[PDB]
DNA sequence: TAACGTGGATGATAATTATCATCCACGTTAG
DNA sequence: CTAACGTGGATGATAATTATCATCCACGTTA
């Protein structure tokens, strides 16, 4: 039973609405002819540039840190709010206009940073003449070995860990680890979860922050990183400086004290909304340490550590 | 210019999606069996043993194989779409009579002589059920037999490989010296197949054309279903083909002409193309007159699968 | 069928409350001035000097009054609205600019010439509210308002009852002879409004329209925000509109055609009907043209609010 | 001061809509009528005959007076509502049961002397509503209803005006000197309820308190639904209240208790607020003990709806 | 040949559900 | 006795859930 979820998950996956003409049979001939369903894949990814707008690639596979995107320049798109735009090498060239870009906020979006990718070209010249299918299949495959190696330098050195719908989003697969990391792309359905990793018993859970059981120095949040009615926050791309303000100033300096002698070390979990059936869900961005505080830039915090320890129920 | 097989392949495998599964079983089989020596076409529309129009998923012209996927009845696109059971090899999926009935200018052709494999999704035969791993195994079947009907055509000589650029083109065919239902031919236009048999033409707009080099045939471009000026229809075998129109009085007058006129016709059907749209016309075969009545029209039957061509002359 | 007039009433008075006192105090005055020829608009969408987009709580069409209930800072969490200040003619509540763009396609009207009067519904600011007493007397006030502008219109013969089965029917518009602004007339279709000036249409789908019984004007139904193939703006007073193409190219050999004429233009703009939410177009005046250029694209300045119909031709 | 009135006004024509013409009736019946003097409460709880629990959109306490808007049950914005016919003085709408064990705590009241008038919003539903004016005029002869039924009252000397500030306080029902199910009295705890019979409590937590200056008499507060630990109804007609416990055995033992103890009881039933939900107790008059028994608990019969007050010890 | 109208599908958001934290009166165990 | 903590009802906050509605998108129609 229940193994209708890697059908379900794959299936929508790949019947997502085409953002690009030829990204179909790409993606789709790239997971047929890996032919790995151990290697979770994730597609129209939205990322973060160094430009601060929102970009996405179309194959992504978050184990190996991978991302693949075709290349068709300028003008074959019908009606849609991606741009073309030329970036840093490790970073796609197909984004969003900040206009669309900040009715998005609330999706989830990631940091490229360190991750690689790889391009397929689809034309010859200009105007969208198509290459004839024999180049770009050798494209494809030798993306494919890539992936391929890069998955066995992560089992030859006991990184890799197989993937699993249904344990992939259980609180005590974490538990038993148990140590919490980035490596692992760590997203869990609900803020009880998270807060049932580190020891709570919380049946539900509807509070913005919860001081930690086991450690008096640390403090597990919850925010949103982006700007709201409430709070104005904000990440950097390369996901190592988040600041905090708020929207009223007189809340801005009620808070201020309550930052500086309180908690030093926050444990991060950002709400994102999920790629599929659009629900709230929440992912480990880090472990933050506070650094200083200003009433223009608002609260920085600095992120000192890529991994958390998990905890038994009390 | 190999880019036209690209875009085929693409626009083929873009289509709007009638059923959930479709897309994944489709495009692993086509990139599983990474030949693209071999034609294929989706979401084909067919005639079944009776007058409904059904369609096939997945379909090889030159092996004559069908690939259709079974979900069952719900998980639907289109909601005009039913399940039914039918003749040995034909597909489960039909369309209303109604919705039927926009689709007759629709490219249709007969699956009797030809094999249907169904991918079930479900609870295969045998009645054991499946998930995701299975299902690649019965894909993989499938791809096996396919394989095995390429060599079974390509060691009786009978194989025929596909290229784009040449398949439209009357001048090869007007080489290899015959036009036959086998090599599934069909034609951008009229100008076209009037050339394949001689003639000069630069532009053709008639219904009909004389034939050169044969005084006893005619070549016909008629539309096989009913319109306006005619009623014709076309047995699911295509051994048969009826023509009769909406005036009685036209039918009458035409009865003579249908009598003392060339008894043979060289059929060549105007059918919209799969793609884009446009008018195309396909070779039906060499039928011969058999008869005439007032009430159920002229009545005509297919002598021959095969037809010699000519240089222009 | 009288009972639209009762969908109208009941669909207008039962929107969504972006304020908590608005249903009170609109409610209010709706009832206790109980005359029904005299249309009436709830969250009526109007365009700010400033260029921001606002709205108000209350507005007659015929009279040219708004009416605005002023609860500040609040306003009713979770609300895309603002709190600023502005002219003394324009309302104490906007949108903001993310809201703004989104917002495009919704029929967006001039406060030129307009009064608004404003509804205090606290004493002390913030928290406490204030007495029932004083609001009604407010409410009041204003009703003798809205009463004496109608009767200062009737007496000056200017005022037209309100109508629905007639309103949206061309014929009583071939039958008055004259489309003004001041009457705030919008027809359901485009065959409609070509009907009005002569034609047979049954459909029409067309952007522009040539004028049967003049050659030198065009009708003209464009969208006044920026879509898919060009892009088109207006001034907050209505005086000026500008047309451009987001392909240059169009703009340059369109230049030339807007060179030699048509020199006039009778505009009815495209906009999205305040109930139920079908494509609907309002008459925003007769323009001329003035300037040819890159850019801002065509200017045109509008030299009259009223435009004289004519009978169907053949 | 008098922002509690503005606060109480808005929040009562605040509440979410249960049906779709239901804000517009009630609105325009409350401006046209324009006496703030009439406390008057929204989508107000009422028992039926039949035990089941039902609504009606809007009530005035102090003139016993029930406003319903009649629309097809075709229109609800709640789907959880139900539509059934029921008693002349009856309501037409109600709520499903499996909801209704979920609103035990909330306040509901007895509709037995009261009338209820009703808007009739459609003629000829389903489809189109009935025109502006007909509503209009069934709103005008309510409204005129309404003031010729406080005429009535306050021409018989028993019409108390509403103020809020002296409305909850013990204070002002001790200077009446009589608490009545008339003057529909609800107090916000338990201290307050004893403190209008004497005693001097900062608060109370104890379930019932002695009459000081009755040995017979016991103040109740009483949960008049079944809990975790008792299980207690009270009639439609509020005439008889029934008392047991979900163990057979604490009835039993309760039994010599309830035969041997003081045989009156002033009751105040513990209910949620229509606004606020907060724990509130109002008055359900003066009770005396019938009879005892395993099986049907404790049955407690009303002897007097109004009870006299006094000053502390 | 292209633009508009219509119904199922998708995402947004109001209305409802359920749990936790804070406050406060009362009671315990520690000197 | 006071000082430091536990216990349970009353009250308020808000995410998670469901429930309901509006917007999006593909297809058939018509100028």
């Amino acid at each position: 039973k229940a193994s209708s979820d890697l059908t379900d998950y794959v299936i929508r996956q790949l019947g997502r609405t085409k953002n690009k003409r030829y990204e179909a049979y790409v993606v789709s001939r790239i997971i047929h002819l890996l032919n790995d369903f151990t290697l979770k894949f994730v597609t129209q990814q939205f990322v973060r540039l160094s430009n601060k707008k929102i970009a996405l690639t179309d194959l992504y596979f978050p184990q190996l840190g991978i991302h693949i995107e075709v290349d068709e320049g300028h003008h074959f798109l019908r009606n849609s709010k991606m741009e073309y735009s030329l970036n840093q090498i490790d970073e796609p060239l197909y984004s969003i206009s900040q206009t669309e870009s900040d009715a998005m906020r609330e999706e989830d979006i990631i940091s490229i940073t360190g991750h690689k990718i790889f391009r397929v070209n689809v034309f010859k010249n200009q105007e969208g003449q198509p290459q004839n299918l024999e180049n770009i299949h050798q494209q494809i495959d030798k993306i494919i070995e890539e992936i391929k190696t890069a998955k066995n330098k992560l089992i030859e050195a006991s990184t890799f860990k197989e993937w699993n719908i249904e344990t992939e989003y259980n609180p005590q697969t974490y538990i038993d680890l148990g140590r919490i990391s980035l490596a692992d792309n760590v997203v869990l359905k609900t803020t009880k979860d998270v807060c049932n990793c580190f020891g709570y018993s919380y049946k539900n859970y509807q509070r913005g922050g919860a001081l930690h059981p086991y450690k008096k120095d640390t403090l597990i949040w919850f925010p949103r990183l982006y700007e709201n009615k409430d709070w104005i926050n904000t990440i950097s791309p390369d996901g190592l400086t988040i600041t905090e303000k708020s929207t009223d100033e007189t809340i801005t300096l009620k808070k201020l004290e309550e930052w500086k002698n309180g908690p030093q070390k926050r444990i991060v979990f950002a709400r994102v909304k999920d790629n599929l059936s659009s629900r709230a869900m929440y992912r480990f961005m880090g472990l933050y340490e506070f650094q200083k505080a200003d009433l223009k830039d608002g609260a920085v915090w600095k992120r000192v550590k890529s991994e958390v320890q998990t905890y038994s129920p009390k």
